[PDB]
RNA sequence: GGGUUCAGAACGUCGUGAGACAGUUCGGUCUCUAUCCGCCACGGGCGCAGGAGGCUUGAGGGGGGCUCUUCCUAGUACGAG
């Protein structure tokens, strides 16, 4: 009562990091039920079980790298989620030492902070080619022109350590409400529902 | 009436002694009846510029005024955390 892996498509580990309470998690139990519905072979994870530590729940934030596995009708993916903070930066750097590409996640609200700095520096000295960029908390303030004013400058930060920022592919939404609907929305595919496909733009 | 503050008894101690010490130590009677002012209640009498059965206004008095936890705004202002 385990069953035997499948390996049908290729496999790319990502990881995903990013400053703290800038939706790393969430985005990362959101991939999971996104994926979901438009393919099995995914099993279900959310913001509860990701962090099923004592106090990393019971206190709120995330404090181990999770390990996640979601794919796609294109690619097999294995997903190390990262801790924000210092002081656990052993256990990104950890996670980061693994990765193949890291899903940067920046927070429209607060933009790029001294640990969005840092864990960008550590991927340029860990070895993580590539990087994505996540703005989160855009359903934020009706900013007509400020969100445009981050990817300026989030930009500005990975090309400032020799990555590809100006072509870094950088999606736009949020992951509570791309989440939350499809909380309550088990089985659903894409190219439907709002933020859901805001999810798939970044997928 | 537990402490002190009578009489008994003892310790230490001081005194030849009787005795002595806010030094200890055990014991050791706390008084049915409220006249007046005061107070809580309750009436009788006369008064209210005509006699009565009812229902009332409220000057002025009194009473009562308390506080904690948790959830939501929100893990949002602020904060590197
Ligand atoms: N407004 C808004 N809030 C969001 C969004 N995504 C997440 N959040 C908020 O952040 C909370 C937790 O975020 P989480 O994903 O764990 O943050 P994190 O990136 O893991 C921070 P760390 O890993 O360092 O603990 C959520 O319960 C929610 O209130 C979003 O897209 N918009
Ligand atoms: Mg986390």
């Amino acid at each position: 009562a385990k069953g035997e892996f499948i390996r049908t498509k290729p496999h790319v580990n990502v990881g995903t990091i990013g400053h703290v309470d800038h939706g790393k998690t969430t985005l990362t139990a959101a991939l999971t039920f996104v994926t979901a519905a438009e393919n099995p072979n995914v099993e279900v994870k959310d913001y509860g079980d990701i962090d099923k530590a004592p106090e990393e729940r019971a206190r709120g934030i995330t404090i181990n790298t999770a390990h996640v596995e979601y794919e796609t009708a294109k690619r097999h993916y294995s997903h190390v989620d990262c801790p924000g903070h210092a002081d656990y930066i052993k256990n990104m750097i950890t996670g980061a030492a693994q990765m193949d590409g890291a899903i940067l996640v920046v927070s429209a609200a607060d933009g790029p902070m001294p640990q969005t700095r840092e864990h960008i520096l550590l991927a340029r000295q860990v070895g993580v080619p590539y990087i994505v960029v996540f703005m989160n908390k855009v359903d934020m303030v009706d900013d007509p022109e400020l969100l445009d004013l981050v990817e300026m400058e989030v930009r500005d930060l990975l090309n400032q350590y020799e990555f590809p920022g100006d072509e870094v592919p950088v999606i736009r939404g949020s992951a509570l409400l791309a989440l939350e609907q499809m909380h309550r929305n088990p089985k659903t595919r894409r190219g439907e529902n709002e933020w859901v496909d805001k999810i798939w733009e970044l997928l």
